[PDB]
């Protein structure tokens, strides 16, 4: 319906984050013909920006509008570090040894446009770059350390990479329910729940209960996000819930998770109305 | 070779870093048949720990011996984080699309023992794990942040990776000396200079003249390390031996080694214990 000031402010920050990313330039002095343009190309050409939007949903809600604008570019840096980590994973997923995709969003991928080596190395740089961005953001040192602890744990071998390794390894292999939920918790949901809690940490407020809550919420929503993604692939072979459950039952599962997610979210209304409002809005867009 | 209290302490700490590394383990339970085994394998079966040793040379010299002992474990994870980043780069260097190496030292490479995809992804995990290790070390948060800035700047697109990309892109191109020096300054020297200044930053003490001296010295030693490494390769391409001849490359290495040892001597008056650890390590490197 009609957007409140809080929700209107948040939607505008998402548009302003997108512009920041467009105008983000890294100057690279060398005699390499194309490495500097190839570096950010897949970040520029990607983008529904789900993860930075999740980050900003929590943050815009929890910091006051004027104290936010003090450190806006620093928050964008952090949001951008999450987007870089997500992009690097896609660069590596696309490689000939993995998904072997010459296009992503109807744009050439790095190994198609340039060569394989360039792609591996640019994914590698974008991985390292997320930590450079985070460490150069001007917030309190203890906050930067925590954000790095979170992103590294969840984007690493114990999170996103583990999930990516399972997904590639068991490409043509039926998985049971437990192992399929595990694959997707790790491939997808870990970085989505990290985005959310990196929003709390970056805001500076200390609430141990909200942390635990956001952590769990993101895991649940990331599963939901993934089940929905699995259903979109068939409407328009893989390790998916449509293969395990069938299209009808996968559709119903999404619906019961949706409900469960939204209902768990509506218990945030008493203590955190602005947070509930931003999260609710984002999810309703995702489900539609 | 009658070791001072200081030099003897340092040598013993290098011994103890290697035990810490050997006994470092990360729990990694999943239904992937071999990802947990393969994660730390190339760190374990790695080389001479040159970069941790440079880091500890600086740190053991500059920190009091009992002050160091309180935070030894913390200093050891910083040192390990450098070794993981180094190790990732080699895994990625060994891949079919790059150097196509069946062996690294005497051990089989990850893509030969396992598969290509596993090798890429473990390279990615070790990249990200460097930053996890660093962010989990229990020093003051401002110290941690600065190490991450250094490690990510030097390890990333502006450092090691640029050098790496250059090396692959101009594999079938004869480079002149100016461009080959720039290549190896980035590929090799940047991470070596990083280890030195990380040792300084980790010590807690503020010394901008020393910082600039160590940064520049590391770039110089790093280049010298490459020249000697290029010579060893022809004893038992874009290389100094291919560009100068083995005659001229050997003389160059000798005058460079002289330069390095001579510049190191200017530390004797202002930093005797620093000079001593570095001089001892360099003499062993320059021997064989």
């Amino acid at each position: 319906s009609l957007s409140s000031p809080n929700l209107s402010f948040y939607y505008n920050e998402c548009e302003r984050f997108e512009s920041f990313l467009k105008n983000h330039h890294l100057h690279l002095e060398s005699f390499h013909p194309y490495l500097e343009k190839a570096f950010f190309e897949m970040v520029l050409n990607g983008g529904k920006r789900f993860r930075p939007k999740l980050f900003l949903a929590v943050l815009c809600a929890l910091v006051g509008q004027k104290d936010y604008s003090n450190q806006q570019t620093e928050y964008f840096k952090i949001a951008l570090s999450i987007e870089c980590l997500h992009t690097y994973s896609l660069i590596h997923d696309d490689l000939p040894c993995m998904d072997n995709a010459a296009l992503r969003r109807n744009h050439p991928t790095l190994h198609a446009k340039y060569d394989e080596t360039t792609a591996v190395l640019i994914g590698d740089a974008l991985n390292t770059y997320s930590f450079e961005l985070l460490s150069n953001a001007l917030l309190e040192s203890h906050i930067i350390v925590e954000l790095i602890k979170i992103l590294s744990a969840n984007g690493g071998i114990k999170g996103m990479i583990l999930g990516q390794a399972l997904d590639c390894y068991f490409e043509n292999t039926p998985l049971n329910l437990e192992q399929l939920t595990f694959l997707h918790e790790h491939k997808t949901a870990k970085l989505i729940s990290a985005s959310l809690i990196m929003g709390l940490v970056a805001s500076g407020i200390k609430d141990e209960e909200l942390f635990k809550w956001l952590q769990a919420f993101g895991l649940k929503m990331g599963l939901c996000f993934q089940v929905l993604d699995d259903i979109i692939d068939v409407t328009q072979a893989k390790n998916s819930f449509v293969n395990l459950l069938g299209l009808e039952r996968a559709n119903n599962y999404a619906q019961t998770l949706k409900t469960e997610v939204l209902n768990d979210l509506d218990a945030l209304k008493p203590a955190y109305p602005l947070l509930q409002e931003n999260l609710n809005a984002l999810l309703n867009t995702l489900f539609k």
